[PDB]
C-alpha cells in the first residue's frame, strides 16, 4: 500500500556507463537479476519505470538498437519517459520530472523511490525530494553507506520493510512538540549485537520514508553513551550508514551535536551530564567543523537512539534541543515492553550550548506516553527473515 512504483535511471544501474570494461559475466548477470527484480515488483502491482534523457543508442549482440526498443525488449513490463520523445517532461535535475511522474500516474509523491548511481540521478530524487536508493554494483561507492549493491537487496529492502501496513511499532505524541517512534518492541531477561548496521538502516529509512516523517527534516542526529571516555559506540558503528540515509534524505547529518562531558533513574543524570556542541563536524569528509553554532531554530531534525525505556535520554535530547529552536522528532530502534515514557519540561532555562546542573526540583513533569495504548496492533522474525531472505517461487 505504501510503495506502488519505482523509477529506475540508466546509467551504471541498467546499462554500465563510465567504465565500458565490466566483466562480460556481470553484465548478464545484472541483466538475470533485474528481470527477478522487475517481475518481483510486478508480482506486488508495483510499477517499474525508465526516466531518461536520450533515446541514445544501445550496443547489442545484434547491432545497435535505440533506448526504447532495447527496453521495451528486454524489459516489457516497464513505463518509460523518455525526455527526447515527449516534450512534456521535465529536466530531472530540477526534480520535477518527479512531479510529471506523480502527476501522470497519480501517485503520491512517497508511494515511489528512485534508483540511480549517478550524481545526475542523486540530484533528480533529491532534488525531487524521493528516496535515493543508490545502486552500486557497476560502480562502487565509498564515501557513504546506505547503498544497495546488487538488485536483489532492492528487492530485500522492499519485501521485507515496505510492504506490511505497520511501519512503526509504538508510535505517541504528546502537546504539539513531543513525537516519539519506535520501529519494534523489545524484551529481554538480562541487566552490533541485535541485527546490522544494513539491516537497521533500512529499516529507519522505509519507516520514515513511507510514514511521511522526512518530509521536510533538515537534520539528523544520534544522542551519546553515558560514558564521556565512550560517548560514540553507536554513531561510530552506524556513521557509514547514516551518512548515505541523509545523502538520499537530502539532510545532513551531525554525528556529533551532543556532547557527553560527564559520565552519567532520575532525568537530571542525563541533563547534567550532556550539551549541544558549539563546533560539530560539518564537512564528514574534512572533519571540518562549524565556525558558528549549527543554526537550529525552526529545523526539523530527527533524533535517532537504539533503546527506548522510560525516555529519559529522548527526553534530555529533546530538552537541549527544544531550547535551542528546533522541532524535534524522537526515533528509536526499539522500545522496551511495558514501559511507559515520561515527558519533561525544565522550570529554568536551559543553556543549550554549554552544561547545566539542574535540580530535581527543576523538572516538571507534565504527561506520560503510555506503552499498551500506544502499540501499534517478532523483531526475531524479521531478523531472520532479512537476514535468510532470497528470491521468492
Ligand atoms: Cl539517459
Amino acid at each position: 500500500m505504501y510503495l506502488k512504483a519505482v523509477i529506475f535511471s540508466i546509467a551504471d544501474v541498467v546499462l554500465p556507463l563510465t567504465s565500458n570494461t565490466q566483466p562480460q559475466e556481470l553484465k548478464s548477470r545484472i541483466d538475470s537479476e533485474l528481470r527477478k527484480l522487475f517481475a518481483f515488483l510486478s508480482s506486488k502491482g508495483i510499477k517499474v519505470i525508465f526516466l531518461t534523457n536520450k533515446n541514445r543508442n544501445v550496443r547489442t549482440h545484434d547491432g545497435i538498437v535505440t533506448l526504447d526498443e532495447y527496453l521495451k525488449r528486454k524489459f516489457p513490463e516497464s513505463i518509460h519517459f523518455c525526455r527526447e520523445l515527449d516534450n512534456n517532461i521535465p529536466a530531472k535535475q530540477t526534480g520535477k520530472a518527479i512531479d510529471f511522474i506523480m502527476a501522470a500516474l497519480e501517485l503520491k509523491r512517497n508511494e515511489m523511490i528512485y534508483v540511480g548511481r549517478s550524481q545526475e540521478d542523486l540530484q533528480a530524487a533529491t532534488n525531487g525530494n524521493t528516496l535515493f536508493i543508490n545502486a552500486t554494483w557497476y560502480e562502487p561507492v565509498t564515501e557513504y553507506g546506505f547503498q544497495f549493491s546488487e538488485p536483489k537487496e532492492i528487492a530485500r529492502f522492499i519485501d521485507v520493510f515496505c510492504l506490511r501496513e505497520q511501519l512503526w511499532g509504538w508510535q505517541g505524541h504528546f502537546n504539539e512538540d513531543v513525537h516519539y517512534y519506535a520501529l519494534a518492541p523489545f524484551s529481554t531477561y538480562v541487566p552490533l549485537s541485535v541485527g546490522s548496521p544494513d539491516f537497521w538502516i533500512r529499516y529507519l529509512g522505509a519507516s520514515i520514508y513511507f510514514s511521511g516523517l522526512s518530509e521536510g527534516a533538515s537534520f539528523i542526529t544520534t544522542y551519546v553513551g553515558h560514558n564521556a571516555e565512550d560517548p560514540y559506540k553507536l554513531a561510530n558503528i552506524m556513521e557509514h550508514d547514516l551518512k548515505g540515509l541523509a545523502v538520499s534524505f537530502k539532510g545532513k547529518y551531525l554525528k556529533d551535536l551532543f556532547l557527553r562531558h560527564t559520565t552519567a533513574v532520575n532525568i537530571t543524570s542525563q541533563i547534567n551530564t550532556v550539551n549541544l556542541n558549539p563546533a560539530p563536524i560539518k564537512n564528514l569528509i574534512t572533519g571540518e567543523r562549524y565556525t558558528n553554532p549549527p543554526k537550529l531554530k525552526g529545523k526539523k531534525i530527527l533524533v535517532i537512539d537504539d533503546f527506548c525505556t522510560e525516555g529519559n535520554a529522548h527526553e534530555t535530547a529533546r530538552m537541549y534541543l527544544k531550547a535551542a529552536g528546533a522541532n524535534v522528532i524522537n526515533i528509536s530502534w526499539l522500545k522496551t515492553i511495558n514501559r511507559d515514557v515520561s515527558i519533561c519540561e525544565p522550570t529554568r532555562k536551559i543553556r543549550p550550548w554549554e552544561a547545566n546542573t539542574l535540580d530535581v526540583d527543576d523538572i516538571n513533569y507534565v504527561g506520560t506516553i503510555g506503552y499498551a495504548e500506544n502499540v501499534t496492533h517478532v523483531l526475531s522474525e524479521k531478523i531472520q527473515q532479512y537476514d535468510n531472505w532470497d528470491w521468492p517461487q
